[PDB]
């Protein structure tokens, strides 16, 4: 019950910042630029400085004229709206938004000690107690977001931030959606897509679960279980039904992962009658303090090294472009809610 008031809790105050979402909470000249923390097809992040607070902060810019040309319209919605109304311990926190004739900003929190990724290339594997502290706030965040009826959908190593504590800060909402019932949009890396994605069913919440076994595998591995050099090899062997494990996996580790990359969604863990449970409660997790990790009182296993809140060192290196913004509107229409 006391879970069960927890999420209650959480869906009303979710709903009441659904349903009356915040806009225009800062414009762009009240920060400074520092460096791009990140690029792609239509926006980029940028570490910030608040020019009167001081605070520093991850400015996601996306260009207008290409979130329409690329069809991410709905999607770039979704991500704002999404993000302006959530509140959980592994969320990074969207600070302030806005947009101007070009572009959408969205300012969320820096978190310095960069992306799980990097880390997990730069050791090769983690051990199992390391990703499964990592798992398990991964398992709190998809309960907190399903129980809102949000998937997540980019669940990859690369969005998965590591935070001055040690824990992960997850980012990129940029495919998540609020889904009573199916969703059908082709969307994800190919690494991660569940297998209905693959084939074009109409798909719901069960694929975070899918995805949750990929990061799982992958970042006990240091590879993910579907790889291949090609993106067709990679969906024949994700809907195939087979998956190698290596033989330091413990046979626990197996025995859950087997039942997340489960191809038949409806025997998927996470998707049946009990829920989170059958993954809370797996043997794989019997050493998991669900509780304290939620309230960050574990003690992580690896506490990323920087020198303070502007220290970009975690992240890599991109050629700095403009940030400019047109004398005239664009796609105002287009992003009138935003
Ligand atoms: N999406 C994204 C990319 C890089 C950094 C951050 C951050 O919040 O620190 C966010």
């Amino acid at each position: 019950e006391s879970v069960k008031e927890f999420l209650a809790k959480a869906k009303e105050e979710f709903l009441k910042k659904w349903e009356s979402p915040s806009q225009n909470t800062a414009q762009l000249d009240h920060f400074d630029r520092i460096k791009t923390l990140g690029t792609g097809s239509f926006g980029r992040v940028m570490l910030v400085k608040h020019k009167e607070t001081g605070n520093h902060y991850a400015m996601k810019i996306l260009d207008k004229q290409k979130v329409v040309k690329l069809k991410q319209i709905e999607h770039t919605l979704n991500e704002k709206r999404i993000l302006q109304a959530v509140n959980f311990p592994f969320l990074v926190k969207l600070e302030f938004s806005f947009k101007d004739n070009s572009n959408l900003y969205m300012v969320m929190e820096y978190v310095p000690g960069g992306e799980m990724f990097s880390h997990l290339r730069r050791i090769g594997r983690f051990s199992e107690p390391h990703a499964r502290f990592y798992a398990a706030q991964i398992v709190l965040t998809f309960e907190y977001l399903h129980s809102l009826d949000l998937i997540y959908r980019d669940l990859k190593p690369e969005n998965l931030l590591i935070d001055q504590q040690g824990y992960i800060q997850v980012t990129d909402f940029g495919f998540a959606k609020r889904v009573k019932g199916r969703t059908w949009t082709l969307c994800g890396t190919p690494e991660y897509l569940a297998p209905e994605i693959i084939l074009s069913k109409g798909y719901n919440k069960a694929v975070d679960w899918w995805a949750l076994g990929v990061l799982i595998y992958e970042m006990a591995a240091g590879y993910p279980p579907f790889f291949a050099d090609q993106p067709i090899q990679i969906y024949e062997k994700i809907v195939s039904g087979k998956v190698r494990f290596p033989s330091h996996f413990s046979s626990d580790l197996k025995d859950l992962l087997r039942n997340l990359l489960q191809v038949d969604l409806t025997k998927r863990f996470g998707n049946l009658k009990n829920g989170v449970n059958d993954i809370k409660n797996h043997k794989w997790f019997a050493t998991t303090d669900w509780i304290a990790i939620y309230q960050r009182k574990v003690e992580a296993p690896f506490i990323p090294k920087f020198k303070g809140p502007g220290d970009t060192s975690n992240f890599d290196d991109y050629e700095e472009e403009e940030i400019r913004v047109s004398i005239n509107e664009k796609c105002g229409k287009e992003f009138t809610e935003f």
